[PDB]
């Protein structure tokens, strides 16, 4: 039978195939709700490193965005009544951002602005947690964190995501990727810093 809730997790760059740091929030939802299953998005999660196949960041985001859209759409078709939750970390947050909000990603070669998710899939997605999203920019209504600048693939100032009310994007000032910081460690600690807050949001979003 189909699960009551299903969580999609996308990892950060250079991490081997799996959930990566998205695991923290994914596990919190699974443990807190009976009938919750999950799956990790299968994509390169690379930035030119030989460790992850040598696939460039742009090609990783291009593949990832499509992989994310295909996984969510396909699962919804199999289980249309299941509540969906997305958890992306770093590059993982970027592919979910592109797939859910659309608006294109020019810095990575994506010009299409249409949301790749089906109407049914979009309505099934109840909550989305982004941590260290390189598409971050200060001012977005779903932002949480001390960052007051932007990431390397910053969204337009005043960007309007159709599903803005279903998202929580965490990003602090010292993050060098989702912000203009210089401390890489801050980028890796969102699961511990905002994990419980994320869960609380997901709980309020779920029916
Ligand atoms: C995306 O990358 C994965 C491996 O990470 C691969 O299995 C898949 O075939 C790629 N998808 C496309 C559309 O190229």
């Amino acid at each position: 039978q189909c699960p009551a809730i299903h969580v999609f997790g996308a990892r950060e760059t250079t991490v081997s195939q799996g959930y990566g740091s998205s695991a923290t929030v994914v596990n919190l939802v699974i443990q807190a709700h009976p009938g919750t299953t999950s799956e990790a998005i299968v994509y390169p999660a690379c930035g030119g490193q030989a460790s992850c196949g040598g696939i460039s960041y742009a090609n990783s985001v291009v593949n990832g965005t499509n992989a994310a859209a295909a996984a969510i759409n396909n699962f919804h078709n199999s289980c249309p009544d299941t509540q969906l939750v997305l958890v992306g970390y770093s590059q993982g947050a970027q592919i979910f951002d592109n797939a859910l909000c659309g608006g294109g990603d020019p810095g990575e070669g994506i010009t299409n602005t249409a949301v790749p998710l089906t109407a049914g899939a979009v309505s099934a997605v109840k909550a989305a947690i982004f941590m260290g999203d390189p598409r971050n920019i200060h001012g977005l209504p779903y932002n949480v964190g001390t960052c007051t600048t932007q990431g390397f693939d910053a969204r337009p100032a005043g960007f309007v995501c159709p599903s803005a009310s279903k998202i929580k994007s965490y990003c602090d000032a010292a993050d060098p990727y989702c912000c203009t910081g210089n401390d890489p460690n801050v980028h890796q600690g969102y699961g511990q810093e905002y994990g419980q807050q994320a869960l609380a949001f997901i709980n309020s979003q779920l029916s």
